[PDB]
């Protein structure tokens, strides 16, 4: 940041200084010149202007995740734009600075090249950051460790950690919650022939969480129809309301174990947010009646800094066809594996519109 | 769009005005120039051909909505493209019309600047309008206020109207179409501890909707029986095979409340496009047994020129966490709710592929 | 490719011969030249170094699909650099080499005006290929022509083939794969007033599927039980659990009508990736219980060489609304209709979050 920072000052002062270094160390030396200077002056202000303007749409913000080891293309952007002005510092001054240059034209579209290369520089930094994996590439089946909640993606050319980052911006919307609360063939033989015990234990509690979700409905719907829209804020209203759905509320957090992702102060401020939306009581019950992703939850849970990228192979190195990486945390892990999306070869025929003509029987 | 066509015709007109002002007012008076200048005549034909093939890709359509306000980074790159122009009018005309500027040498690579300009000012079009909000900075939690139909989504930096037309081109294929026509603790304590009529009801409802299921895949699947591939035409076909599925149709869309959504008429449209387009029975019902989305049903009922964006925050502004906005119609509203994507800290852990290593006892 | 590949080496290889060919043909006959002619180099040698890292990171990628006709917007950057290049060839031929131009300046002046026109070039390639599409113009419903799996989607202005493709991209991870194995009123009337045996099977086959579940899910469970983490490589492990459940494996795929997806080998292969990434039987159970996606599976069942696009319209002309194209496979086929977008009129409401003020009664 600090070096990226510095190097984007300078880039950006670079051609200010080239400019006006001449008119003012020598000016009676310098060559007077025509019109096609102040163009130059011109056109080197308003792609100035668009250099900045794009630095600030696309560069000018923090880095978005702590990757493990250096990011790749950024290093050598970086990398780039300091030859480039480097090389044109050291050139500058041997020959232009040192030499004391009399021909200012020459120096302006030095300058006007110096400009031209860092907006392309700007447009490389674009295609390498964003643009290279547009194409989608791969298929990525990402499945957490413990209960095997599994979404498939396709991914461009992007390296593993920046693979792990994007699969992590999409675990905290996609996956539901980690909620951790939820001879031989002869003893397997033994087994398949006893009381199915789970099949029946699973109906039931799948019965009694109907239940319980139908108390809840009715409880949140009464206790909507306690207020009205129209004296009492929000807050007060959703506290009066609360009471005829605490209980039922709980109780359904218990039997889905849900309890600590819902604390009352939570329930509370989200009766709040709904009655004051005019969000009826689905619309409340939403929240609450399924696992719902991690991001929906308390910040305390998403524990963003805490992930582990294990990868047997090194993760500077982008994607291909069988690459299988891990996203640890401290309970599960996310299961990352890559497949290449297949080459596809399209034919093309051509039925007539018309020529559908049908029959009666069969 | 009339200020901005007129805004593009006049800067790709600039270029060629720069150009051939001089050979037409001034030629005697004009020095002549080698081929210098007729290989930057080539440059500015080939970039005038690259900015109007770009501008037609990108810029050379409809608007997709109507903001409320007004598009902020648009109207910026319009002053921008303006003040663009008209500098270099000003200068042209006061230093090169004016003076009559002999070295056309001098003009012609004052309007390769005003080319180069003009792509440079193209791509910041492209990066502030097209890229800016590729990186997903913030995720939006999408529910509609009256059945609690909720997605999540991964946006970059947008403003919170731009957001909203996003989220709109979201919801009428990703969210079910809307369907109107699906001492106080003491009071919840006798409700809790009463006959649990919605738990039964809901059974007894999601029964007979199985039924009524039931009867519609048989009776389409009798129906697609009833006629053969192969005189007759898919219109006529639909319309025969529809009066042996018309009542099992009609009786599962009144159990499942899909009367408006589906008249005969588009039922015997559907059936025509089915069986022209050899889909069976089951890719005829999935249009049917499912709620489906908003965009799958009759015009009339996207009403998609009738969303206000009911904002607390100005929505010239972009995301920011915490930001809600909903997007309301005349039944409905879409409350969206911002987290920014939190800050990720990976670590590399590397364990060896041959290390794993395994024993017999639990 | 072939092609595509020569036009690119001589386009990168132009400016170096264009530089190079005054300089060695007439050296004592060139005009000697400034500090303004290295400075360009300078600015030519990164500007293509900015072009050939770009190139690399877009452009040199393998085709990923065949399409059915001519890549249209590819075929015009094909033609637009073929172009470029042997005009700046042509001129530099008739009016630089043939006149044995003595000015350097203006040599080097047109390889810097034709490295510029190529990264403007490769600028408008990604502006065609890749940008002109991400805004959003079209819904897409894809649809198999057998089960009814359907999924809707934004797509912006692509071609047919193009769309079809992007379409295929999807297909492979988006819907479950493919199993195979899965007077006329008075006739339909008499049928709906019989015994509705398709509800009772479906109800029957529900419920041994649930069983075969649960007796897998015990078996997977008492499987992993069976062996710890801690000598007995991942392999061996994953065959000696295997034993203890692969019976209740076998009957679940067969009541789930998935013997042909999953070989002995396969699951063999897949209890040996669990079990080293510490995935629980619940993560194991995830890639059974469930149809999934066809990508999920074994290579042979993706025939991906073998799609055919039937479409009334030509391919090569993009999308509008109602355009319905076929996807056709052996078997089944995808049903493409297009819905264009609509145009949406947001306006602005505003509210004050103080004013919100409810009382008591309903």
């Amino acid at each position: 940041v600090a070096a990226g920072a510095t190097l984007a000052l300078l880039s950006f002062l670079t051609p200010l200084a080239f400019l006006l270094l001449p008119p003012l160390l020598w000016r009676e030396e310098l060559e007077p010149c025509g019109t096609a200077c102040e163009g130059l002056f011109i056109s080197v202000a308003f792609k100035l202007l668009i250099l900045l303007l794009g630095s600030w749409a696309l560069f000018f913000r923090r880095p978005k995740a702590s990757l493990p080891r250096v990011f790749v293309l950024r290093a050598l952007l970086m990398v780039l734009v300091f030859l480039l002005v480097v090389s044109y510092w050291l050139f500058y001054g041997v020959r232009i600075l040192d030499a004391r240059e009399r021909s200012y034209q020459g120096v302006v579209q030095f300058a006007v090249s110096l400009v031209d290369a860092l907006l392309f520089v700007h447009y490389l930094a674009v295609v390498l950051l964003e643009l290279r994996q547009l194409q989608p590439q791969f298929t990525l089946k990402v499945v957490r460790s413990t209960d095997g909640a599994s979404r498939f993606y396709n991914v461009g050319h992007l390296s593993i950690q920046r693979v792990a980052v994007w699969i992590l911006e999409k675990y905290y919307h996609d996956f539901p919650v980690y909620n951790p609360a939820l001879v031989i063939a002869a003893a397997a033989r033994r087994r398949d022939n006893s009381h199915n015990e789970y099949y029946y234990e699973e109906a039931e509690h799948e019965r009694r969480v109907r239940k319980r979700r139908a108390r809840l409905v009715v409880a949140v719907e009464e206790a909507f129809t306690h207020i009205k829209r129209l004296v009492m804020d929000p807050r007060e209203a959703a506290q009066a309301i609360f009471a005829s759905m605490a209980r039922a509320m709980q109780k359904y957090l218990r039997t889905t174990k849900q309890q600590p992702y819902h604390t009352m102060e939570s329930i509370l401020q989200h009766l709040e947010f709904c009655i004051t939306h005019d969000m009826t009581p689905k619309a409340f019950l939403e929240r609450y009646l399924a696992a719902g992703p991690t991001i929906q939850y308390h910040k305390e849970r998403w524990l963003a800094k805490q992930w582990t990228l294990v990868s047997e192979e090194p993760v500077t190195n982008g994607l291909k066809d069988g690459i299988v990486f891990l996203l640890k945390r401290q309970d599960f892990s996310l299961v990352v594996s890559t497949k290449k999306v297949p080459f596809f070869k399209l034919s093309e025929e051509f039925v007539d519109p018309k020529s559908h003509k049908f029959v009666m029987r069969l």
